[PDB]
């Protein structure tokens, strides 16, 4: 496939789920071979694993004293549409959460794709690999197409659920919203996070209840969102990824751990 950028500048704005502050994005077109990077207060922060500085409740990047929180969703949408060259200018300290999914980003960027004059240099998983952490596990193996399966084992009514994404089914995961369980809200607030969270941008679940009056968009919306997250974190490898992935209870921390190991193996 050929590298792609956006036809023109695209802007998005809104509160950040963690900072609770208003932030704005301006997605700028870039020439072939530029790659995906963020720009904040005069500093360019490449969308690569070397710049990850936090992964507990979001994937955050930083460089030279400048930090940007929650890049997982915008990066996942860019990965899914195979946008390879753009500069995401951020005026604020975090990417706007919007409705908690990648829908708005997806609809806008998809309508503004510009093919360029260079073959994409994909990151191709060359051999099987497995990373684990406290019962959580993620496996990656060779594949001509990006395939991602996420299996969750939740302590509430969700129980055991599984979802598989395959190329062409992008729309099945870009609408899945971020979620949190009521029993983890106290901790998130205590560590200085989740300041912008609300039922408008977060699916809040209880042991046996869904607080959002609109309910779930899909009975397995939570696992679809986790697949969406992994695809965003996988883009930290530096280019569109070709491989088959299986994540069991994975999260941003384990996702980045996998990315770093795959990168080391210069796979
Ligand atoms: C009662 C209003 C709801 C408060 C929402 C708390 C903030 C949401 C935390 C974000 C959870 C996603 C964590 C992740 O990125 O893996
Ligand atoms: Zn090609
Ligand atoms: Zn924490
Ligand atoms: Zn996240
Ligand atoms: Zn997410």
């Amino acid at each position: 496939g050929l590298e792609k950028t956006v036809k023109e500048k695209l802007s998005f704005e809104g509160v950040g789920i963690h900072t609770g502050e208003y932030s704005k994005l301006i997605i700028h077109p870039e020439k072939e071979g530029t790659g995906i990077r963020f720009f904040k207060n005069g500093v360019y922060i490449p969308a690569r694993h070397e710049f990850v500085v936090h992964t507990n409740h979001s994937t955050d990047l930083g460089f030279k004293g400048q930090r940007i929180k929650t890049v997982e969703h915008i990066l996942s949408v860019l990965h899914l549409l195979e946008i390879t060259n753009v500069t995401i200018e951020v005026i604020g300290n975090e990417i706007p959460i919007l409705d908690g999914s990648g829908w708005e980003f997806y609809e806008a960027i998809r309508k503004n794709i510009l093919n360029q004059n260079r073959e994409i240099d994909y990151f191709v998983v060359e051999e099987p690999i497995i990373v684990e952490d406290e019962g959580r596990l993620i496996k990656a193996e060779p594949s001509d197409t990006l395939e991602v399966t996420y299996e969750g084992e939740f302590k509430n009514f969700l129980g055991r659920q599984k979802f598989t994404f395959v190329e062409g089914n992008e729309e099945e995961i870009v609408l899945a919203r971020t979620f949190a369980f009521d029993w983890e809200i106290e901790h998130i607030k205590k560590v200085g996070l989740g300041k912008g969270g609300s039922l408008k941008n977060t699916l809040v679940l209880g042991k046996d209840k869904v607080y959002n009056p609109e309910g779930l968009r899909y009975e397995n919306e939570p696992v679809r969102h986790k697949v969406f997250d992994l695809i965003g974190d996988l883009y930290l490898l530096g280019s569109p990824v070709k491989g088959k992935f299986y994540s069991f209870r994975g999260g941003h921390s384990l996702n980045v751990k996998l990315v770093k190991e795959l990168a080391k193996k210069q796979k």
